[PDB]
């Protein structure tokens, strides 16, 4: 009657992982036979490694691990393997070799490349519809880009493929600046503030961000410089960001489906905790032990299908 599942979130105050954490908790409360043991790893992998030892000591039947460091997947797998405990890794993708080293290791995530392509499609759509955004009238987008953590799968794929998609759409681009703000609102506000105080400031046409939290910090810096007409694009469709698309402060974002990634992680973890096949009685398509949940483009034209206009 007491199926214990251990869950580690790499950082509880990452805005998107906060939506994922609350949706997994919602699913756990709704299943009468489950007890979720939730942990905040506080963005430190040593803290997470010790939390996994305490969870195994408490006799959890499955682990749902959102890694701090993707390279620590091996360390986690060996802790789990000794007790025959299945591990459903989520959000930060481990290596293929790491996933292949243990029959009971699974992954729930997304195809990183896809959100980059979708963001580039949105920017392309809106660029063509608002020729007044081309401030210097040269037919090229002069942009700045706010990147997430360097090395991170989603940060590298969204930076590469948003520009790639724009160029493939026949829109030439010129990068005025790019720097990491580590997925953080405050750090993004400061970097955008620096750029608006630098020599490139009058040349900026579009602000591209790897997530909505950083986009929200850029919107604040633009407000302060009375540059609120510069379009900002993000990724995740956070409720607060959807409010800005609704108000026109952001020009578009890409839904990162937190509720279905949460549901897939919970479903796979509970099945595997019960000795059943990972996808039993579900509609999740597992391919090579991986579930990928689609991104969806969001702007003012389909915004009612995600929030109230
Ligand atoms: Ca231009």
């Amino acid at each position: 009657a007491d199926t214990r599942i251990g869950v580690t979130i790499y950082k509880y105050d990452d805005n998107f992982m906060s939506v994922v954490r609350k949706a997994i908790e919602k699913d756990g409360k709704s299943a009468p036979d489950v007890q979720l043991l939730m942990n905040d790893s506080q963005n430190d992998q040593s803290k997470q490694n010790d939390q996994i030892d305490v969870l195994l000591a408490k006799g959890v039947k499955a682990l749902a691990i959102n890694l701090v460091d993707p390279a620590a997947a091996g360390t986690v797998i060996e802790k789990a393997r000794g007790q025959n405990v299945p591990v459903v890794f989520f959000n930060k993708e481990p290596s293929r070799k790491a996933l292949d080293s243990y029959d009971k290791a699974y992954y729930v995530g997304t195809d990183s490349k896809e959100s980059g392509v979708i963001q580039g499609d949105l920017i392309a759509k809106h660029w063509q519809a608002n020729q007044g955004w081309d401030l210097n009238k040269d037919g090229k987008i002069q942009y700045v880009l706010l990147k997430g953590e360097p090395g991170h799968p989603d940060a590298e794929a969204r930076t590469t493929y948003v520009v790639k998609e724009l160029n493939d759409k026949g829109i030439q681009t010129e990068q005025l600046a790019l720097d990491t703000a580590m997925w953080d609102t405050a750090q993004a506000k400061d970097k955008m503030d620096a750029w608006l105080s630098g020599p490139n400031a009058n040349k900026i046409e579009v602000v591209i961000a790897n997530n909505d939290a950083m986009a929200m910090g850029a919107v604040e810096a633009l407000k302060a410089h009375n540059k609120s007409s510069i379009p900002v694009f993000g990724v995740d469709a956070l409720p607060e960001a959807l409010a800005l698309v609704k108000s026109g402060a952001m020009a578009g974002t890409v839904l990162n489906d937190a509720n279905n990634q949460a549901k897939a992680t919970f479903d796979l973890a509970k099945n595997l905790a019960e000795g059943k096949g990972a996808a039993d009685g579900t509609s999740w398509k597992i391919e090579n032990k991986i579930v990928r949940v689609p991104y969806v483009g969001v702007d003012k034209d389909n915004l009612s299908e995600f929030t109230q206009k």
